[PDB]
């Protein structure tokens, strides 16, 4: 509240409602109510925005473009609100007005733009750039469909269209007035001055922004993402007759471009219009890239001739993972090509600008083109990377005299049967800086996959663990704990996690333990009855919550825990009148379309619960439920409800996490293997703090070198023997016996994550998580010393990282001192 | 002008720029200019508009529907400010913020929804609907893409898309919230209570509205024009595999129905997509209807079980051509088969609904659709319409005992190796009226293609000579005009063309006479200059501007003008010291593509242009122009500034004719034929007060059935023959010799409008057109005669006839109340 600026808001609210849906208070639904606050809220946001923008203009501050396929950004309103302080007028605004706000809320839609780790991490970035006072923009594309919308149906995962724009979408701005070509196929003609790039087909990029306000500090940074649009004449023009009408039809082909996100997660599929798309984002973001250097300042700067010496200077560009990799050959090409830049002077640029952040080990994530699919679509670009291996080799050959497997293993080009581009290699020799997300990841980088590269150029790579916004992730989905805390040390930790250690003066401190278990409790019972309005529910709300949220993967290890919660359910049929802790298992995430083996271990799921839902020796005792569609808002209402965070990844295949750092902030203690950041997250809140448990890295690789074998378990443990046979004979698909004979021959015969191998740790390790909790005042200690320890996790210190040692810039703490315009 | 409201506009001008546009001072474009107005004027429009429905809903009158698959709107921002006469203050508002509003306007993209005359009709109708304050609805489709924007490229016209919302359009208002569904295709089951439609494809129709203003009265009604939008699932749906990515490309299939609007005027094409067209548009529009009915103070009205009795009491559907007939059985459908009303009881009430207007005889352009496209499509539609036949000869044979042919004639069902539904005969036999648009049109439809149906039902037969609106053509498009005639009689004849008779007062009359021709020479100033601006011009402003705007047909005999125009130029190079009165020939207007023929004589203009325009010998005497992209908004610029109107249809093809009207009114002298409407205006104003010529409708029968042989005009006239000579042997195709020996042989072998025939008459009377204009003073009182007698050309008589002869409603020019919300 606040008497004044509520009187604004209920006016605004009045006005939109008429005004801008041209709708009257006789007719308009809690949907109208919804757009009409949107609109208000935005309001409040133009000026700010305008005003930074104006004075990046003549402040003239080197930029920096995060360039992502993924922005996954989910609801907007509520953050906007809690940026801009507006959260209460808002609430009071509506109360008068009569409403509930949180009502409200929940129509919005997520923009649900990326698939899970890579885009939520861009998410993050972009806020935590624009609290710091970067001059940040994050570059991608608006999918006209986002990842689909789950459902679950007889047991299985029904994938269903995200029509995200439907009602359409009350943050961004078109601007039709900066659309830019972006050319495909031609040929190349090399010819006197040079190479030429010619008879190519044309897509227009139109761009769509949106603003990133920054917490409190008057900055609004901006989230630019291109929209395909078909050339208004070959689209009938050419000798090109054929049909008027079909050629009209034609241009749906061309607006393709940007209509879905590909679905896949940490999975790389070698499809044309992927490759499009990695392509369209590149050189429409760096026309504008271009664009703004040689306007600004230099909007004059005449002589040198229009230099780009001072390119580096003025410009950083950020590789989310390898998709936007061509951003190097597209440079390398206008700078050579369009500009006549010698190669040497544009490499130097080029390098200089360019940093790569790899996001995973797994081979099967790697991009590797087939370069018969480049020299067709990008037949510049195939021969810019030709240029960029040799001049590479050559720097090898040099260091490594007769080193000749060295030269096969860093090639670009991966000559076998279908030749291809390995778009990993491209990344680390165009640009200055590589990192890891995590330092284990970050350290595994350098010992294996890119040991050649690390021994080439030491001095490239770098380790920036991941991290989350404290806004989103604290402050909007848990204002209970925000709170809880705010009255023991205030405010400054929500730009600032790491005063959370100050926490660590209440651990013993019981007004203290006893808020900490009520807001938890709170969480819960909001969760509960959640469940049960919008579905069908009755879960145990004094039941410990043991949640595993993420995409359904096999390095994931979403069967372990599925091994876990049958064993249970065996243990208690066993011997029934036996007291044990209750607990209600949830588990949700996507897998992609087609990736068998994830919907198979959905239907598995669905399966258990099946049974042990319907089991009245269970009882209140086990509850076990899939969390259908999980995505930004979902996580929002479940994470601050849990108790047990699922970290349990083989050890070296999760890169880093970050749904990892979502729980230990809204208090769940970790179960979880050494992998990623469970490390150092366990690192800074104390091993004996933590649910540690399986083999670590070096274990693995010793098991590996061995070889493994999955019978060798089975054979040597009844509990998981029984499992089997149970999954094998129709224990749960009783229509249809054999159902799961497929996990099972994978558990058996070709488990690459050797599930098996660390289940008798992790059964054993969960009974002292039971343990723990019947002792309520210890597990809140606990927890205690895990939110106290979290503010290494905010993305605040990571873009502080980023800023310094890569982007060469400062953050700034300081606010824009912009209210606005008035006479 | 008017101090506080224009204090008002431009606070609102201020207010849009920023928060709407997100755009400030030092970086907006006129484009943005333009736009912040746009916004500005539409508040104006919204309380009206919202006020307006209100009063419907709880004053519950009868509701006009008018159907149409075209609305050509052009621009609405000059028209809205007319209507709410905001002109003057906007253009203050503008000037002190120091803008050129005309130039902003300029800016507005046309709304290309039609393709000429029936679309051009539609958007008048909707104008004098709101003038007269009847609760009138048009309904439609929004076509994505509206008639191809005209390009001439080496004298051919090249077709290119008309993109027309790219940058967005402020005038409408997506409504997602009432999407309903459209069935295509399925199967029919009928069974135990009767007939169901199953196992079909569903496609969204999703609404947009646009505000229609009255003339000054407080009233705005609804064009309401749908959007096609795929369902979220099967588009993901069935069992439905094949690709996730690609099930989602899929969506386009179905959105395709409302990509571009077919540009064919005058011309039946049986391509599936159109059927698709005219069923959605009929389909979603009748649930509309039906919601309306049964909600409206019926919303109560309990007991009959719902009534339809009372439906023609409450409804009226217009159908725009036969375009939209569907909604004839489509209104059986429901009633019946959804509704469960006997046959007799909805038949009935269908009649007294639906009224049908027939806009041309040309065989060519009536719909006749093979049974097999309906058959697949719309089973249950070909049943209903099956059955109607029956019942519908049953009748005929009973009237007319053992008339055997007559029964063959007047099937709905044209059996012949291709069975086809004659959607004339269906139309007529489902309305309780029918018109034609110009009462010789109506007298022919009664004596020839619909002799049968007269002779069974002459009650049915009506006329409605068509209007224009005096708004858009005079106030809008010619202000001098309007404020001369103002000044003399005042404002009330703006809403009563009618008064403009007492204009005959100042026919003798010198300050008029003056001020007449004065505007005229304004006009003719500022098209010349634009000419030049925009192209490449170099006009004779002190030459008589011989017009003829329309689209390229062959019976529309632009051809014949052509033949004026050589021979012209013939009489200067041969005696070429001989004074004669200069002139600059214009001529204008799209042609289908694919319509070979047009395409030719478009060329054929350029051709003699590139001959006319580079002989020394001709000077500032002949000039030939063809004028490029004629639309809505080119026609408010040129017609203004004619001298002749040149309305030459071979009598009886040209069903009224509109474009007729526009010239008379801006003050143009008509040369044409006893064809259309050009009958009824040569009444009004007098024979003398007309340049008429050529056959009548008689004649041309009557040459008809001796047998019409060209080669006789050839073999009798020297001019004629030395033209064809001339086309014939490359007098104009130097390069091609033999490009127009096409025409040639059409013209000698083929002319189904007997050009040859009407060609001594028309060069004729065209020297007498020459002779009057040597004498100014007496070329500007016939003028004024014409002017004087106009009014009856006023879309607002055609309004109230329809109103009162057919819907049986009363048009008002009762002022709405209306002005808003305060408190
Ligand atoms: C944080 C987050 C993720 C990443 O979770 P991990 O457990 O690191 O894989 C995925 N999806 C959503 C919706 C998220 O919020
Ligand atoms: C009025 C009008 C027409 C109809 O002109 P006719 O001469 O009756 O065929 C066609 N097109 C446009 C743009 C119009 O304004």
């Amino acid at each position: 509240a606040g008497v004044e600026n509520v009187t604004e808001l209920k006016k605004n609210f009045n006005r939109h409602l008429h005004f801008t849906l041209v709708k009257d208070r006789n007719v308009a639904t809690p949907r109208d109510y919804y757009f009409a606050l949107a609109h208000t809220v935005r309001d409040h946001l133009v000026g700010r925005w305008i005003r930074t923008q104006q004075h990046y203009y003549e402040k003239d501050p080197k930029r920096i473009y995060y360039l992502s396929l993924e922005f996954y950004m989910g609801r907007t309103l509520q953050n906007t609100m809690v940026n801009l302080a507006l959260e209460n007028a808002c609430d009071e605004a509506t109360y008068q007005l009569g409403l509930d706000m949180e009502e409200l809320e929940e129509i919005e839609e997520d923009a649900g733009l990326g698939n899970g780790g890579l885009g939520r991490l861009a998410a993050c970035f972009l806020d935590s750039m624009a609290t710091l006072g970067l001059a940040a923009y994050g570059y991608g594309i608006r999918y006209e469909f986002g990842i689909f919308n789950q459902k679950i149906c007889g047991g299985w995962q029904m994938e269903e269209a995200d029509d995200w724009l439907r009602y359409g979408n009350p943050w961004e701005k078109a601007r039709p007035e900066f659309t830019l070509p972006v050319h495909f196929y031609g040929r190349v003609e090399h010819t006197s001055q040079g190479a030429k790039w010619v008879d190519t087909q044309v897509v227009l990029a139109m761009p769509y922004d949106t603003p990133v306000p920054g917490y409190r500090n008057n900055v609004v940074n901006t989230m630019r993402l291109w929209s395909a649009k078909a050339p208004n004449d070959f689209n009938l023009k050419d000798f090109n007759v054929g049909g008027y009408i079909q050629a009209v039809l034609d241009r749906n082909l061309a607006e393709n471009i940007s209509r879905v996100l590909y679905p896949n997660d940490n999975f790389f599929e070698g499809k044309e219009l992927r490759l499009k798309q990695e392509y369209f984002v590149v050189a429409a973001t760096l026309q504008d890239i271009i664009r703004r250097f040689k306007s600004s300042k230099f909007g004059c700067r005449d002589p040198v001739r229009t230099n780009f010496d001072a390119f580096p200077d003025k410009v950083a560009i950020q590789l989310n993972d390898t998709h936007p990799s061509l951003a190097i050959p597209e440079l390398m090409r206008v700078l050579v090509d369009l500009e006549r830049l010698d190669w040497d002077k544009a490499w130097e640029v080029t390098v200089k600008t360019c940093a790569y952040t790899n996001h995973t080990v797994i081979p099967e994530a790697l991009e590797r083109w087939p370069v018969h699919l480049l020299e067709t679509l990008l037949p510049r670009h195939l021969q810019i990377i030709y240029e960029i291996n040799q001049r590479f080799l050559n720097r090898v050959a040099a260091a490594f005299p007769g080193d000749v497997d060295r030269l096969r293993r860093m090639s670009l080009v991966e000559e076998g049967a279908v030749k291809r581009i390995n778009m990993a290699h491209l990344c680390i020799a165009g640009s200055h800086a590589v990192n890891g997300v995590a330092r284990i990841h970050s350290e595994i980088l350098k010992k294996t996959i890119f040991k050649d590269f690390y021994e080439l150029e030491p001095h490239k790579f770098q380790n920036k663990t991941n991290g989350i916004t404290p806004r989103r992730w604290l402050v909007l989905c848990n204002p209970g704990l925000a709170e809880i805390i705010a009255e023991r040390i205030g405010e400054e930790y929500i730009s600032d996690l790491d005063q959370l250690r100050k926490l660590l003066s209440y651990v013993d401190d019981e007004a203290f333990i006893r808020d900490v278990a009520k807001v938890k409790q709170e969480n819960k019972l909001k969760f509960a009855a959640y469940l049960e309005r919008e579905y069908k529910v009755h879960i145990n709300p004094n039941s410990l919550f043991d949640v595993q949220v993420k995409r359904i993967h096999e390095y994931k290890r979403q069967l372990l825990n599925c091994l876990h919660v049958i064993t249970l359910y065996n243990r208690i049929k066993k011997e029934p009148n036996k007291f044990v802790v209750p607990r209600t298992v949830m588990i949700g995430g996507k897998a992609a379309p087609g990736y068998h083996m994830a919907k198979m271990i959905i239907k598995l799921i669905t399966a258990i619960g099946d049974v042990v839902n319907h089991d009245p020796v269970v009882g209140d005792r086990l509850r076990v439920i899939f969390l259908e569609n999980y995505r930004v808002s979902l996580a929002e209402k479940v994470i601050p409800a849990a108790d047990l965070s699922e970290q349990i990844s083989t050890a070296g295949t999760e890169a880093s996490g970050t749904g990892n750092m979502k729980f230990m902030l809204n208090g769940a203690l970790t179960i979880g293997t050494m992998d990623g950041a469970n490390v150092e997250m366990a690192e800074e809140a104390g091993e004996e703090n933590f649910f540690i448990f399986g083999m670590r890295v070096e274990d693995v690789d010793r098991l590996d070198q061995r070889g493994y074998n999955a019978q060798e378990y089975y054979d040597r443990i009844p509990e998981l023997r029984q499992i089997i046979e149970q999954l094998s004979s129709g224990f749960f698909s009783p229509k249809q016996p054999d159902l799961f004979k497929d996990i099972v021959n994978m558990l058996m015969h070709h488990d690459r994550f050797k599930v098996f191998a660390d289940y008798e740790e992790y059964v054993k390790c969960q009974e002292r998580v039971s343990a723990l909790y019947k002792n309520p005042r210890e597990w809140t200690r606990m927890v205690i010393r895990n939110i106290a320890t979290s503010g290494k996790f905010s993305s605040d210190r990571t873009i502080a990282q980023y800023a310094r040692e890569i982007w060469g810039v400062e953050p700034s703490r300081q606010r824009l001192p912009a209210p606005d315009e008035k006479i």
